[PDB]
DNA sequence: CCCGGTGCCGAGGCCGCTCTTTTGGACGAAGACAGCACAAGCACCGCAAAAACGCACGAACGCGCAGACCCCCGCGAAAAAACCGCCAAGG
């Protein structure tokens, strides 16, 4: 490489934030009593708002 | 009674204080509440003392015989019961 490369050691630290825990699509689903609309929440099969 | 004027109710304009309404978008997860309890009736389980069924005894029923004694008849003696009457003392 034309351009040496800064390197050396240092401490890193995983976040509890993964892509597999928010990842989320929707079709079709449960719907609210209420308002027929789609629910609230991605662990319940929720709609976008 | 004409020229003029005052207080008067009346008039609108304006300043102050009270009420109302709203304050970014999206997403995730977890956690913890949701009236509720006390007094009651229809029906059931199971306990008190009255009940089931066998067995063996022997009591009481039956029958057959005994004879005692109770009923009934009789004739007379015996006696009270019946009848009649005067009258006194007690109700």
């Amino acid at each position: 490489l034309m351009a040496q490369v800064f390197f050396g050691p240092t401490y890193y630290q995983r976040l509890r934030h993964m892509v597999d825990d928010k990842i989320h699509a929707r079709a079709r689903g449960p719907v609210q009593v209420l308002t027929r609309q789609p629910v609230e929440g991605r662990s319940r099969d929720g709609g976008l708002r």
